[PDB]
């Protein structure tokens, strides 16, 4: 209000809920924080790969978000917003009610494009999804569907996906869980189809030896795979594949049969904030400057993968580059000192900094990792690792998060780096 | 060198002239100001339509560097950078020589890229240019054979072109050319081709009444108008025109003869610039941080149309948003004072500030001027001018802009805007 100002937080997820956090810890008890989300519960996504092959479950990655925020003076509201009033500066709710807001902080995550491909959507066919929870369960049900009556496995990334790494996990760890019950060799093909250049270029031109050691674990599998493909659209229990060259010229089609399948989809704006005239790009990503906030509204910030990022490189097929968690707590923690300093007549001068990509993949006893910076080629660190010690972290990272969405957050939020001193 | 550092500046154009002697201003006698471009004398670059249909002659809108320059202590090399390579700091001229710098400064504007439009270039075929003073003295020239033997005329901008209102400007005043000689009836037809998807579209989505003003201003001179074409190839005298709809699809395919032809080409970056690894877009653009600096070389900075701007729109044909001169300056102003600040110190916060489009356009007696601002609508300035005052403006500033670039720059630029005072 007038002198106190109501910050609203869109989106309870990677970025949204220690925003949440962070934000209330900012401004102290002179300020209403208010949390807006779709689901009443908080998933930790990177591990969903893993509930859709069964390893784990959803009581392991996820839990209710209410009382933990508001034991910390934070309002949760558990409904989607469907349409924002930037100039009256009004959120419609699903169920009718609008709330007002002072500020705004964007942090709604992707809308599945699942539409770019008619038949891909998880409901209407075979081809199933793993970046949510209840996709991920339903992955896992129609995997066992595929262990009772065995065909065809088709796994990979959509024209214009930015997330190639869990494809590649899923890929391995299906294999994986195929072997460990014998199955594996009642599968008459299993086919990697990627809108990628080439193997292990992951949306960021390749990191380390990703190509070789991603082509070689692949192989390995017996996984075979195609490059530079686009699928045009799934229908009757079938995949329509386009693969291209170079030059954007087709060099075959193909039509593959699938029992079960996961395509990552590509990822567009959710619509109320793609629905808000003059705030974003062509897919509904909010453009922002280096500071978080947007370009058309002084009062609207915005952070994860719900912010624009401008190509650096032109593939064959449509790819984006990754929006990963620590370049995201960076956007996060830019956004809220950033706030703070317009609440208190400062301009803020923080930046996300560095562009990143940070990805760590769990195959059961070891895993991949990888960490690239700044984005484009040549750079200061293009790191490919493999092994026991990478599952490790994985597994203690998954805890530590979790945990700290639960206790709270401050918080120069990594500082897990301390293993140093 | 170790403490008095050489900064060059790369491109002696609307951006590069006054960076020189701001750039020599602000670091006084205890730097090394460079100035290196292709050319030794300097164009005033809006007044090239006028050349190109004879209203103006090249004595009129040219003249040497060389002694404004080095009178104020900045060192001119007239040669055309080859080679830069970012991580010796060297840059290799057409000549062999090569040049050390500590900050570089780009300001090469556009490579006119003919070269995607087989038979397009103005020495290979009937369609010519009048971006450059070169070119339209060329343009002038086939102008005069069209004068001598009358044929089809065909006016507009190609797919990927950036920079609309010269098109539209050139079109109008031949025709009005043509009537002051009584020749206009001598024309079969006279076509206006372009890339944007609706006439006064101008690559940023409209401004004031643009699209009914300038689609009236056509019909008014007899010039029929096509929209949503690209070019294929120009070839025989006759430009092979492919004409689309909303989704990209072929509605009309022409085949148009030429006896006299003005496209406006696309803009890509030169080819030194292009060349340095890492730091440009695919298009060759340099990507920039808002405060000028390369995000790959922290010692390089860039200005003018030789950066990338990110697309906030997406057009069935190609097309690029334009760089006009008063947000170049506001870009050259930023770089100065952040190099500046590099050279004592301090972190340079200063940004270009706003995106804006400003464009004037002499037709003879009046003019037609437009502003807007920002890039994405609703704007908070969204003008479009038609008057007699308009060509006096444009006439007051080329007169005032060439004096100053003689006279030397120190300077918060713009000031023009003291006739409010
Ligand atoms: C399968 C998978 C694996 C990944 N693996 C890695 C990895 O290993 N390491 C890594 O660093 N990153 C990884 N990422 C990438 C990235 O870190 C995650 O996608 C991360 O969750 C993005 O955070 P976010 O806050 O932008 O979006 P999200 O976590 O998706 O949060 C968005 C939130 O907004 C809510 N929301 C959506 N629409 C509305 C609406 N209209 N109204 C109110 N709320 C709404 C959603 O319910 C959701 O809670 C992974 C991504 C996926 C999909
Ligand atoms: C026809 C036309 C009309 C325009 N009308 C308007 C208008 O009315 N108002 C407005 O505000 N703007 C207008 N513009 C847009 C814009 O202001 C101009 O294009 C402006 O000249 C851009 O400035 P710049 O410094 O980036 O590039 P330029 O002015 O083109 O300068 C680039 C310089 O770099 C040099 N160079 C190129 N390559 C090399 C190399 N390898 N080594 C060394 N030097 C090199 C070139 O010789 C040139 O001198 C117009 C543009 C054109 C083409
Ligand atoms: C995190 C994002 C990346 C994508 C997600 C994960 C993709 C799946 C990875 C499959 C790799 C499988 O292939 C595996 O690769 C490494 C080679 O580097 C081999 O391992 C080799 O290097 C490792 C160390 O890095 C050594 O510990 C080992 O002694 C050596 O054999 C394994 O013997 C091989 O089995
Ligand atoms: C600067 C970038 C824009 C593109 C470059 C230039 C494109 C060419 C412009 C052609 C316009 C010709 O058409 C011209 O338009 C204006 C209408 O607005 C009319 O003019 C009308 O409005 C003006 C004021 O704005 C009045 O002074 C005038 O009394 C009235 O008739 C002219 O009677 C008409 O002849
Ligand atoms: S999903
Ligand atoms: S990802
Ligand atoms: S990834
Ligand atoms: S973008
Ligand atoms: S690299
Ligand atoms: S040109
Ligand atoms: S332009
Ligand atoms: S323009
Ligand atoms: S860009
Ligand atoms: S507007």
């Amino acid at each position: 209000m007038r002198g106190s100002a109501h910050v609203v937080i869109l989106g309870a997820g990677t970025g949204g809920m220690p925003a949440a956090y962070e934000m209330k810890e900012a401004l102290g008890s002179g300020h209403e924080v208010t949390l807006i989300s779709a689901n009443d519960y908080f998933q930790f996504v990177p591990s969903n790969p893993w509930v859709g092959v069964g390893w784990k479950e959803r009581d392991d990655i996820a839990f209710p978000i209410r009382h933990y925020v508001e034991r910390k003076g934070i309002h949760f509201i558990a409904q989607s917003a469907e349409q924002i009033d930037a100039e009256a500066q009004n959120i419609t709710l699903a169920d009718g009610n609008t709330v007002h807001y002072d500020y705004l902080m964007i942090a709604t995550g992707p809308k599945l494009a699942f539409e770019n491909v008619p038949g891909s959507d998880p409901h209407e066919g075979p081809v199933q999804a793993i970046c949510t929870v209840d996709h991920a369960e339903r992955a896992f049900a129609e995997y066992q569907a595929l262990l009772r009556e065995p065909g065809p496995i088709v796994i990979g990334a959509m024209a214009g996906a930015s997330c190639f790494g869990p494809a590649y996990e899923y890929a391995m760890i299906v294999a994986s869980d195929l072997k460990k019950r014998g199955m594996r060799d009642k599968i008459p093909s299993f086919t990697f189809i990627t809108s990628e250049p080439y193997i292990g270029h992951l949306g960021i031109q390749g990191v380390g030896d990703s190509k070789g050691i991603l082509t070689k674990g692949l192989k390995e599998e017996g996984i075979e795979a195609y490059t530079n493909c686009k699928v045009t659209k799934v229908e009757d229990n079938k995949m329509y594949v386009t693969q291209v060259d170079e030059k954007g010229e087709t060099i075959k089609e193909m039509v593959l049969p699938v029992k079960f399948g996961m395509m990552i989809p590509a990822f567009k704006g959710v619509p109320a904030v793609a629905g808000v005239e003059g705030l974003c790009n062509p897919g509904g990503f909010v453009l922002v400057d280096e500071h978080q906030r947007s370009k058309k509204y002084a009062n609207i910030f915005a952070a994860g993968i719900a912010i624009a990022i401008p190509p650096v490189e032109t593939t064959p097929v449509p790819t984006g580059a990754p929006k990963t968690g620590y370049m995201i707590e960076s956007m996060v923690s830019a956004a809220v000192h950033n706030i703070k300093a317009d609440l208190e007549g400062r301009k803020g001068e923080q930046t996300m900094g560095t562009w990143n990509a940070v990805c760590f993949a769990d195959m059961g006893d070891r895993g991949a990792a990888f960490i690239a910076l700044p984005q484009l080629k040549p750079r200061k660190v293009d790191v490919f690792a493999y092994g026991r010690w990478v599952h490790l972290a994985k597994v203690a990272f998954e805890k530590y998060f979790i945990r700290k969405m639960k206790m709270g957050v401050s918080e120069p939020f990594y500082e897990k780096v301390l293993f140093k001193m």
